[PDB]
């Protein structure tokens, strides 16, 4: 036991409804209102507010004032190649 | 509209215990019986048995029959780079 591998336990832990992909991916490449994502993406406002809270707590994703509302967006490049990598191997060559 | 995502769901879902990631270490080096690797891992092959059951469900391990006991082993060593990347990174480069 340690604090290594509990780390790794943290990451796969933050995880939680998979609705959150969805938010993500778009976040990856876009930049709207808090409400408006949701309304549009079909998404009731009551879970949103809650879902960016944790993952924000998590230092997943960060958040950014300017003027008034807060726009979100991510920091680490690193992660959102590193899904890409996932998904461009989703389904291997052909043989 | 979801058979693409739909995958990177099953994936993170397949996760479930902590103690899995243990396993899978020592798994990943050396291969022994059910049991022992449950006794001297100090843990209940209660759960054992009912541990790799799901995980093999799910494509994640192979298991292998030859002679009597069934000796499990991954196949796609991709998997165990990965982490091995995962856990290197996790390096706090300072600052």
């Amino acid at each position: 036991n340690t604090d290594t591998l509990e780390r790794v336990t943290e990451i796969f832990k933050a995880l939680g409804d998979y609705n959150r992909i969805r938010i993500m991916e778009l976040l990856s490449v876009s930049e709207a209102s808090v409400g408006h994502i949701s309304h549009q993406l079909n998404l009731s406002q009551s879970n949103v507010s809650h879902q960016l809270k944790l993952l924000k707590s998590v230092h997943l994703v960060k958040a950014k004032r300017q003027g008034q509302s807060m726009i979100y967006s991510l920091d680490d490049i690193h992660v959102a190649t590193m899904l890409k990598q996932a998904i461009h191997h989703a389904n291997h060559p052909k043989e």
